Parts: C-alpha cells; sequence; structure tokens
C-alpha cells in the first residue's frame, strides 16, 4: 500500500545528481537535508552538501554550509546536539583502497569532526538509547560475511574503532542472504529500536538493493519484524546511474506524518532521492520517540 | 653546544636563523584580511593563483581556540590584502592546503587527519585535480607523511618530493601517484639541511630546468624562562632532478618580518609555515606564509632562486 510518492529536486549543484540523502531535519524554523552529491556520469566522486527546504520537494544549497568530503550522510540527535556521519573514500592512483565512517557533532551549521570507524566498515549509524545510552549498530563485512553488531557507549567521544569493532553480533537470522543494515535508528516509546535498513540480495544474478525495517531490543539482541518495505519500482520512475543499478533503492529513513502514515526518503538507482507514502512500518513496537528537531 | 644543556644537539638552522635575522631585506609586508567566515582564522594557504580573470587562495579555516578543526574554503580576492570565501565553491576538510599546475590542471591538496575518540590517530595527504572550482578526489599518499610535493619537470614528467628526511621521485601521470611510488622515492642531499626538518611548500620550475623549492624548515627551542618554541622558518633552495643535489640553501623569512599577530598558543611564537613566492612586476616576490597558525601574511623580499633562472612554471589556470 504506497499512498503517494515524489523524487527531490536540488537546487544549487550545477545539475549534478543529488542521492543517498540524511532522513530531514528541523533546525531555526527551517526544514534541512544532506544530500551525496556527484555527477551522473562521474564514480566515487561525491561530496556532501547541507540543504535547505524552499518548496513542496524541493531543496536548494545552503551557501552558509561548508561541505563534507563525504558519500552517504546521515543525522541523529544524541545529547541535544547533532552527530553527522558519512563515508570518507580514500584512493591509491585512482583505486579506491579504503572507506571509513567519519562522525561529527555540533549544531547543523557547526559540525566539529572527532571520531572516524575501523577501515572498510560503512554501515554504522548510532541512536540515545531510553536510558540516555549512546545505541552503535555496525557492520562486519570485511572478511567475506556480512553480520550487524550491537554496542552502547556513555558518551559520544566514546565512539572509538575499538567499542566499534567489540560489538555483540545480534540475532542476524532474520535478515536470510542480504548484506547492508541500518541507515536510521528509531527509539520507540517500548524502549525497543525501529530499524529503517538497506538490504541487497543477489538473486539466481540479479542485483536487488530494497528499503527494509525491522525492530531491535537491546535487552536480548533479538530482531522482530524483518520486512522489505520499498523497492526502486515503488518510486517514480528514474533512469539508474548504470543498468546494474535498476533495482537499486538505498533508503535514507523515515519521517512520521499527522495522519499515522510515514513518509519513506530513499536513495534510488544512486542518481536521485524520492520517498513513498506508507503504513507505520514499527506498528505494534510501539510510536517514535527519538527526533531529528534541532 | 652554544645552548649548553638547553640543548645539547643545537638544530644547525639556529645560526642561519639569527644572521638570517640581522641581514634581511623587506620592502614592504602586509596581514591578509578574510570574509565570509565568520571571523575564524585564516592561516597555511596556498599560493595565489588566477583563473576565469581573478585571484584566488586556498585558506586553512579555523577557530582561534579550537585545535585540529580546519577545512579548507577556496577564497577571492576582493582588494589589496582582501580575499572572501567564494560561495560556489566546495570546502575540503583538509589542514594545509597547496596547490600547482601539472599537465595544463590544477592539482590540489591537504591534509585529511583521522581521529579516534577526539584523538589523531592517523594524517595523509589527499590529492584532486582539474580546474578551482572542479576538483575531483584521486589519491592519497602514506600514513603520517604530510610534506608531498608536486612539480612538472623540464621533460614533462611530475617530480614528487617526500618526507620521512626528504626524498624525491618522478611519475609520467598523476594517476600513478600512488603510497608504493611516494614510499620508493630515493633520498635527496640533506648536507645543508641537517637536522632541521621540514620541507618543500611550493616547487617552481626555473628556465634551467633546476626546481625552485620554497620550503618550511623548524627546530625546538627550550628557552631558560620561556616554554618550548617550535620554530619555522621559511627557506629555499634550488634542486637538481637529475643529481638530487641541493644549491643555494637560505633563510627567507621568520615570523618577526610579518606584521604582529598573537600565535594560536605561546610556543607558536617564532612559527612561520611557508606558503610560497608570486612574483611581482619590479623583479621582487611576495613570500606568503602562514603566521603564529591564527593568519596569513607576505613579506615583499629579493627573488630567492636569484642566478639559479626565471620561474617558467605558472598557476594561470
Ligand atoms: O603548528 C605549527 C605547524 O606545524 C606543522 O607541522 C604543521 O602541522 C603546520 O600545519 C603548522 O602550522
Ligand atoms: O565507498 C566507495 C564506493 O563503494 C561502493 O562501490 C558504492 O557504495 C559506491 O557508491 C562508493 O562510491
Ligand atoms: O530525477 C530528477 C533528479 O535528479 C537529480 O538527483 C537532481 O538533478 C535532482 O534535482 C532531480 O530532481
Ligand atoms: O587579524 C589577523 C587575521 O586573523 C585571522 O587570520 C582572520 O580573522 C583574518 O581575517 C585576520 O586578518
Amino acid at each position: 500500500k504506497i499512498y503517494g510518492k515524489a523524487i527531490l529536486s536540488f537546487d544549487g549543484v550545477n545539475g549534478y545528481d543529488v542521492y543517498n540523502c540524511s532522513i530531514p531535519f528541523t533546525y531555526d524554523g527551517k526544514t534541512y537535508i544532506f544530500g551525496r552529491v556527484e555527477k551522473k556520469d562521474e564514480w566515487v566522486h561525491s561530496n556532501s552538501i547541507l540543504f535547505e527546504k524552499v518548496g513542496e520537494n524541493r531543496y536548494r544549497r545552503h551557501p552558509a554550509s561548508i561541505t563534507y568530503n563525504l558519500e552517504d550522510p546521515f543525522v541523529v540527535k544524541i545529547h541535544g546536539e547533532m552527530v553527522f556521519g558519512g563515508t570518507h573514500v580514500t584512493k591509491n592512483g585512482g583505486k579506491v583502497s579504503d572507506y571509513r565512517c567519519e562522525f561529527y557533532h555540533g549544531t547543523p551549521f557547526n559540525l566539529k569532526y572527532f571520531s572516524s570507524g575501523p577501515s572498510k566498515m560503512k554501515d554504522i549509524r548510532l541512536v540515545e538509547l531510553a536510558d540516555g545510552k549512546i545505541g552503535i549498530f555496525t557492520h562486519f563485512r570485511t572478511e567475506g560475511s556480512c553480520l550487524t553488531g550491537f554496542t552502547t557507549i556513555d558518551k559520544v567521544e566514546d565512539l572509538t574503532v575499538e567499542v566499534i569493532n567489540s560489538a555483540k553480533l545480534i540475532n542476524h537470522r532474520p535478515f536470510g542472504d542480504a548484506w547492508g543494515g541500518p541507515s536510521q535508528v528509531y527509539l520507540l516509546s517500548s524502549g525497543l529500536l525501529g530499524c529503517i535498513s538497506h538490504h541487497g540480495y543477489l538473486l539466481d544474478q540479479l542485483r536487488i538493493y530494497a528499503c527494509t525495517s525491522f525492530v531491535f531490543d537491546p535487552a536480548t539482541y533479538e530482531v522482530y519484524n524483518f520486512k522489505i518495505i520499498g523497492t526502486k519500482g515503488c518510486f517514480p520512475p528514474c533512469e539508474p546511474k548504470l543498468p546494474h543499478l535498476a533495482d537499486c533503492a538505498f533508503v535514507s529513513g523515515i519521517e512520521m506524518r499527522n495522519d499515522g502514515k510515514c513518509n519513506l526518503y530513499s536513495g534510488i538507482g544512486d542518481v536521485a532521492e524520492g520517498y513513498i507514502v506508507i503504513d507505520y512500518p514499527f506498528e505494534g513496537y510501539g510510536k517514535i520517540v527519538s527526533d531529528v528537531a534541532f
């Protein structure tokens, strides 16, 4: 059941493609989003840019903000401030040789770099837990595997490679043979975590990247209610960056609506950002109590 | 040792630095003003360059009371001694930006710092290429190597200076710049530099086919009453890419030559971290330097490669 859909327009980036966004967030009575900005015919040449919402389905580069030399930007609120992250790619003579999540904290126009995750780990996401501890999802996929970890820290400055690498494995069984992990994590009223996730399947081969969700219990490390909630075909049509990404959606996360439905934001085809209007995916596990109101 | 127990191995550069401060000829000086960065400090700039009929500089932008919180921003020249952040340009999450022209395009670099729980854990040079408003990231140097600089040689090859000790090697094409190439560079004749650390900021091709290097050389100065100073002087030398020989090594600038400015911390009271030179119509040069990790100035000096040829490289993009 899809109740609506749109592709976002992004002004102020010279017609470049904008995709794999953060969720939208608010600051000083405006709405913002971070976008991954890249030329359609260029690969691994992304920057992350802060955009201000200026109209229905329309954002414009905010000229005051610095830009970040990162792919796949994401935001969360921890202890009353923004934590911003993205992938920082290292190349060796034009070839990708490493990639690591970089983390910034502060206010949206005043972000300060404070840590990187481990070498070759992309899928790190944070959330504030009901008791005020910080939850960390990790993704182990450097050794052929594709496993999700979870750990906690007290303070964002404690986010270290050692903490991330030591995260206890979650019950990954429900995910089947999917690679990926959360894009956005929500605290629910139950104290459980609602995860909006990206899972890729190779289907004997078709490359599928699907919008998924699951509920996680920080007390037991159990995963519940794993499901698909979006595919690229749900969004308005758009030619993918190359034909091999014709069924690739890289989820951004959800935004609750007054009516109790939500906007599911996703990168699509590595060329655009859209949303589909869907039913609340964590129905029966509590309402979202986290926000990104800065 | 002339410092006795204060330092039993005084850097051999100390007499050169004091002698330069007695004998220097300075024809003018200024501190640059930067608009559009919310009062933040701007320092350790690239040299100025031209593009599309305007003048630009990259600056390292950091709050005076913040440490290891830099971004590199493209500034457009507004007036004499005055630049403003260019709003169209992206920013780079780098320290100590530097530019050079290779094979008709800009090569842009800076230091990318990695932290682990707020503490510096790694740093490496990142390199971009293209046009000034359209730079594309293509390589990083080795872990913990800051002092890598490029130049286009007389024969069209690319010269690479490395800092382990200063090294030199060549490649054909900028996409060949790899950790493996950088780490395999042969050592240069270190005799004149001695036990002073640092390396080139900016390299120029001269009409002689030699390289003019504008360099940063430093040492630690223990003071009887004061704290330990991190001394950085502006230096120059001429390099022969065929023999790895160094000629005409000298001091060409020190912090005290520039207009006064309170350093970021007291230990940087004699720190001038050079950016490089810009030729003037009158045959003198503007020597641009970061000063005190708080500002960018220039001093007007004699051409430091006098007698080794005219600069034939450019940064006219
Ligand atoms: O702090 C003094 C100088 O030290 C050097 O090693 C570099 O880190 C420069 O960026 C700095 O200006
Ligand atoms: O992170 C480096 C590189 O890795 C993968 O190939 C994809 O996620 C690309 O979008 C990205 O540019
Ligand atoms: O598909 C359309 C979409 O493509 C790119 O992502 C950008 O140029 C957007 O501004 C535009 O709306
Ligand atoms: O005052 C010295 C210098 O300090 C900082 O680098 C900036 O505020 C500059 O604009 C200023 O000129």
